[PDB]
RNA sequence: GCCGGGCAGUUUGACUGGGGCGGUACGCGCUCGAAAAGAUAUCGAGCGCGCCCUAUGGCUAUCUCAGCCGGGGACC
């Protein structure tokens, strides 16, 4: 029972692409004093016409979560811009964060996404034992039974703090 | 020392469907030709080397990508 219940594992915020803290190391400042940690990431994909053609990229991305830091964040997080907080918005797996997608090559990849819900929010929902699949060892796979359902997912969060819409 | 075919001795290669012009199959590496051991020709087919690197060498420790999807073409 309690096992079946859905809770949020790692969320992680993120930022847009391009260089960050261009004038001075900034934009990391936001994400700072927000969420508590300070991630930074880099990128690949050299020739960008209006992007850089830098290889190793300063590119801003970051955040993550845990338990309880993203609660008390993802608190006063959701209840931010959500014209349609949920619906079609997230999908089979449980949760999402998106907006309007573009015709781009997708699907055959690990599936990180451009998608921007908020400063592209990533609530990811998983119930269960699930640490099973992720963890290195006999990985195991999710049952596709005890898997999240969007319906269940658009529950839990909604029951608390904010309407589904 | 300089100029110096005025004059003398010579050289000016080989391969090559004759020779010449072109080309080099003139040294060397791979696939195929090559006929399931080995060896095997043509101006046979496809194509390379005459270097570069103080790490792009040596050892040891430790060891996740493309791409796609979802949440905030950079990044998380």
């Amino acid at each position: 029972n309690p096992m079946r219940d859905l809770k949020i594992e790692k969320l992680v915020l993120n930022i847009s692409v391009g260089e960050s803290g261009d004038r001075l190391t900034r934009a990391s400042k936001v994400l700072e004093q927000l969420s508590g940690q300070t991630p930074v990431q880099s990128k690949a994909r050299y020739t960008v016409r209006t992007f850089g053609i830098r290889r190793n990229e300063k590119i801003a991305v970051h955040v993550t979560v845990r338990g309880p830091k993203a609660e008390e964040i993802l608190e006063r997080g959701l209840k931010v811009k959500e014209y349609q907080l949920r619906d079609r918005n997230f999908s089979a797996t449980g949760n999402f964060g998106f907006g309007i997608d573009e015709h781009i090559d997708l699907g055959i990849k690990y599936d990180p996404s451009i998608g921007i819900f908020g400063m592209d929010f990533y609530v990811v929902m998983n119930r269960p034992g699930a640490r099973v699949t992720r963890r290195k060892r006999c990985k195991g796979t999710v049952g596709n039974s005890h898997k999240t359902t969007k319906e269940d997912t658009v529950s839990w969060f909604k029951q608390k703090y904010d309407a589904d819409v």
